[PDB]
This record gives C-alpha cells, sequence and structure tokens, in this order.
C-alpha cells in the first residue's frame, strides 16, 4: 500500500517494579525483529534510567509518558529540555488520562505539543472520543476538533516529528477493542483532513496510530486497514507478548 | 530549648542538568556537616538515580518532589509502591505550586498524606496562607484549615511520620521572607493546634519547617525562634551557599 514506517508503542502508564521491568526489557532485547518499524518504550520518569541502561534492542526509543515545555518553579513535574539533556526526545502527549484526571484542554495539550516540537522531540499526540460522543454521532467533529487545535499552533514542517494516536476512550483499558472498521474509519478522515488541511504530502507520511484494548491477537486484523500504521499499547506491554504486536506490523 | 532534630530540605523543583547535578553533589559531599540535622533532597524524578548514586554525605535522604497512592492506569505520574521500590521513602505533598497549578485540594492533599504515611513514608505536608488571605488577617484560620484537613486522615501514630512546612505563598520565589516574627507566630498557633488535639506528646516532636525566600543570610535568625525547626529551600538550594543553610540549624 506504500505507507509509511510502522509505529510499535509501549505505553507503561504507572507501573512496573525494577525487578519486573529488568525481566522485560530482557525478554525485548531478545526479540530479533525483522522488518522496518520504529519500537518505542514509555516507562515511568524514575524507571527512565533503568530503561537506558538495560535497553539494548536496536529498534526500539525510549519516550517519556508527559512533560511540562519550561524547567522552572513546578514541583513535582519533569520538563522538555531536561528530557533532552537526559537523551529522551519523544514524549506522549495529550494521553486520555492526563485530558480526564489531571485536567489537560485541547489548548494546553496544543501548546504542550507547539513547544515539544520547537524542542526537536518526536510527538505521539493522543485524541480520541468519549463514548457519550460516539452515542451522539459526535465522534468525528469531536477528533477534528482536538486535531484542529494541535494544528494551529504548528508549521507546516513540524508534522514531520508528530504522530497521532487516535484512542477512543472506551476503548483504553477496557477490554473493548473498536472493530479494525471503526478504527479505519477514522483514521481515514483524518488523513482526509491532514491532506486537506496540511498538504497531500503531510498526510501521507503521518503515522497514525491506534490504541484502546489492543492485543497480539487483534494487532493483526488492526493492521490490515489501510490507514492504520501501528499501535498505542498499554496493558498488553507489560507482557511478553508485545513481541507478536510489534510483528503484526510486518 | 530542647527542640526536635532539625530538618534541612532542598528541594530543586523543575530545574537541573545532569552535570549541574554532579556538581552540586559534589560540593554537598565535601561538606561535613557537624551536627545532629536530617538534609533532604527533593530532585526531580528522572534525576533520582543519579542522585542516588552519587549522593554520599551521609546526613542526606533523597526524598520525591509529588507522587499518587497507587500503581495503574495514571499516565504521566509516579506512585508510592514505586518510589518505595526505588528506595526513595520521604515525599513533599500539597507544595503550593500543586496547590495553584496542577489543582490539588486540603482533601486530595489530605489522601496523598493518608496513604504515604500508610506507605511507611516520613512525608513533608505544605501549608500556607496567600497575600490576599494574609491581608483579610485571614491567616490564621487558613493555615488550621489545611492542617485539619490533614489530620482528619492520620491515626495518632502517623504524627511520627509527618512534618509540616509553612510557607506563606508571597514568600515563595518572591525574595520577600516572612519575617522571623511572623514566622513564628504561626508556628507556634500551630503547635499550639496539634498540642490541643493530638496530643502535647506529638507537638513537642513535630518538625515545622518555614520556607519562602530562605537563604543563608537569613536562615539563622529564622532558626533562632523557639518554635521554628528548618526549613524548606528553593531557589538557594541550588547553590554552594546550601551548606551554610544546613549550619544555622546548629
Amino acid at each position: 500500500s506504500a505507507k509509511p514506517q510502522p509505529i510499535a508503542a509501549a505505553n507503561w502508564k504507572c507501573n512496573g517494579t525494577t525487578a519486573s521491568i529488568e525481566k522485560l526489557v530482557q525478554v525485548f532485547n531478545e526479540h530479533t525483529i525483522s522488518h522496518d518499524v520504529q519500537c518505542v518504550v514509555a516507562p515511568t520518569f524514575v524507571h527512565i534510567p533503568l530503561v537506558q541502561a538495560k535497553l539494548r534492542n536496536p529498534k526500539y526509543v525510549i519516550s517519556a509518558e508527559n512533560a511540562i515545555a519550561k524547567s522552572g518553579a513546578f514541583t513535582g513535574e519533569v520538563s522538555m529540555p531536561i528530557l533532552k539533556d537526559i537523551g529522551v526526545h519523544w514524549v506522549i502527549l495529550g494521553h486520555s488520562e492526563r485530558r480526564t484526571y489531571y485536567g489537560e484542554t485541547d489548548e494546553i495539550v496544543a501548546q504542550k505539543v507547539s513547544e515539544a516540537c520547537k524542542q526537536g522531540f518526536m510527538v505521539i499526540a493522543c485524541i480520541g472520543e468519549t463514548l457519550q460522543q460516539r452515542e451522539a454521532n459526535q465522534t468525528a467533529k469531536v477528533v477534528l476538533s482536538q486535531t484542529s487545535a494541535i494544528a494551529a499552533k504548528l508549521t507546516k514542517d513540524a508534522w514531520n516529528q508528530v504522530v497521532l494516536a487516535y484512542e477512543p476512550v472506551w476503548a483504553i483499558g477496557t477490554g473493548k477493542v473498536a472493530t479494525p472498521e471503526q478504527a479505519q474509519e477514522v483514521h481515514l478522515l483524518l488523513r482526509k483532513w491532514v491532506s486537506e488541511n496540511i498538504g497531500t504530502d503531510v498526510a501521507a507520511k503521518l503515522r497514525i496510530l491506534y490504541g484502546g484494548s489492543v492485543n497480539a491477537a487483534n494487532a493483526a486484523t488492526l493492521y490490515a486497514k489501510p490507514d492504520i500504521n501501528g499501535f498505542l499499547v498499554g496493558g498488553a506491554s507489560l507482557k511478553p507478548e508485545f513481541r507478536d504486536i510489534i510483528d503484526a506490523t510486518r
């Protein structure tokens, strides 16, 4: 289909013990990945140094799970210049849980994205609708709303560092995956949107991943859709089966 | 005066480069501390492992600057069980900046405190009034309000792990320190409160620190007050002068 380079990203959320991490990393290192894909591992902040010291599988990069733009008087947070100094140059922003529990709004997400962009980070920005939305046939405008908000703060060239993760709020950690057909419908409308609004050229390289209850048995079917470039995986990433998720992008 | 063991705590907020940290840590390690005081260093999450590997001065402990109670689906955050596994067992909670920018309320602070308590952490809980408060002769009830909220969620014995940091919102990072007399007035009313409400025995061991624009030239005068047990230092802790702040509790 000519698609872009696939992305397989691991989001450990707020989980991990130094022991269990050293176990999973060893399983990941011994997995010979054979095709062109970029694997990404998002550990918690405290665990980032440990992951850097043991992660050796070459198709992998470390990303932070969130950050703030600037260093300063922000107790408890971690900024972007701090993460560059530390060699981490990917970050996941506007992930659902942050939009819901620690109140990050579009414009706020949109600002974290512009700045990371500005800081030379590769960014995976999360968008998606809730079930109430979905049920009001509101899924589409919502996604377009968020993407537009991000887009207003970016330059035509900042897109080269952007990756979108469409995670329907109702599929995250629920066991309730979107059928490939639901997933696929949203990815094409977005691609279409980016295409009309930024450049055909941009929509074609944009990796747009699906996330929300994705596992080793469904990743394959998911991948086969033409506008699905990969995944953002939560629960299944705390397991060896992650191997088989990465291989599904083959 | 018989007072309790003093506390000198360093809060680096969201600042530090691996280089500048390795420089400051070396300055701290070579400072022979001679009296009984517990020094505490709060680095950002990413920097905690680096601090653990180099910090060697024995009167020092590492604390996190914030955390959540439980591990789980909380993207971007770091929990307490994660910090125990990692050997970090002190934490700063309800610091002003968190109460203001990332919306942590009394009850929320009060819950983070009970749980950390429950997790065997030493906790430094922050309370304090804003200038509007101060000007409405509202400083006192406010402090009592917050302390009471914390106290409702703790057991008579949880106090042994609690430390209070009174940081007038108007003195943090402002250059505008509370005179020793303002500081002292608040510490005695609190001590009084804890005394009447929890036990005379408890108020007597409680370390209650002052923080807000505290430096090496004022720490001394600050310390001399009878109900002032130490400090919670922000800006001055990113400097060598921190040495002279620790020595002021002598």
